[PDB]
């Protein structure tokens, strides 16, 4: 029907979009180290939850891109990690509830960025790449295409932002240099180009101004097609004592929430946001999406 009310849907949200738009264009909404939701001990807690609900939550809301972390084990398996501590999660679980979601909504996508998080577990057969090449990649799910990917070709499909060197099977965005902790720009392929805003471990203040101005980057090279914009709202410190990303979160979600309402973008870009869900005021996800009521 292309109406903009479709939209309102956060599980059918890319519907009314057309086929024919580079995801790049497409405001999307996603999470950072998706799969830390079940962590439960208060160190581990203040230390690496960046999220409190599981994977189809974070979907059933309108998350499609998903922050995942890995690490080889013994088994040949890749399971998810966040620093040195073992999420209760796994790759399979993840893909998993990937198909799931898009077995029930057909016409979303979700991009899954894969970062080697940990050391190889001493006893494994092959390299990390290899063996999420041979044991996972190969599953028909994964979108093999290449260059400015569009809608149309992703949807029902998981399309691949690789994080990790040593890729030897086409699919997806290639992988590229992403220096730490900043904000930077460079080519993915041959019809993309990215700008990133990634300034974890930087001053509250330093990182909001670090999301608006980037977001203002976007929102006026908005009609630029081959260029990928990631920002990163996402912000740690030294917690132990009120300075956690939770804290962070319930002041920085509302403030750009509020941003993007307010200004009425025609692209804000993909907005990657720690702790997704119903607590804080504005609802940044939604908002997100809502700025893809330029491309209907």
């Amino acid at each position: 029907a292309s109406s903009v009310n479709e939209l309102e849907n956060w599980s059918k949200w890319m519907q009314p979009i057309p086929d024919s738009i580079p995801l790049a264009r497409i405001s999307i909404p996603g999470t950072h180290d998706s799969g830390t939701f079940k962590l439960q001990n208060p160190i581990k807690q203040v230390w690496g939850m960046t999220q409190e609900y599981d994977f189809r939550y974070q979907m059933d809301h309108g998350a499609r891109i998903f922050d995942i972390r890995g690490r080889l084990t013994d088994d040949n398996t890749i399971v998810l990690h966040h620093g040195p501590l073992y999420l209760y999660v796994t790759l399979h679980e993840f893909i998993n509830e990937a198909k799931q979601f898009l077995k029930d909504n057909p016409s979303e996508t979700i991009i899954m960025s894969l970062k080697k998080e940990y050391e190889d577990m001493k006893g494994a057969e092959d390299s990390f790449s290899s063996t999420f090449e041979k044991k996972y990649f190969v599953d028909p799910i994964f979108l093999k295409t290449e260059g400015n990917i569009k809608l149309g070709d992703a949807r029902g499909k998981i399309v691949l932002l690789k994080r990790y060197s040593g890729s030897n099977e086409p699919g997806g965005y290639n992988n590229f240099y992403w220096p730490d902790n900043e904000t930077f720009t460079t080519t993915v392929n041959q019809n993309a180009n990215v700008t990133v805003q990634d300034k974890y471990k930087v001053s509250y203040d330093e990182k909001v101004k670090s999301i608006k101005d980037t977001m203002d980057e976007t929102m006026n090279n908005s009609e630029d097609l081959n260029h990928l914009y990631i920002n990163f709202t996402s912000l740690s410190s030294g917690g132990t004592a009120w300075n956690s990303p939770y804290y962070y979160a319930s002041y920085i979600n509302p403030e750009i929430a509020n941003y993007i309402k307010q200004k009425n973008p025609a692209r804000v870009g993909w907005v990657i946001q720690n702790y997704i869900n119903e607590k804080w005021s504005p609802l940044l996800y939604q908002e997100v999406i809502r700025a893809n009521k330029s491309l209907i």
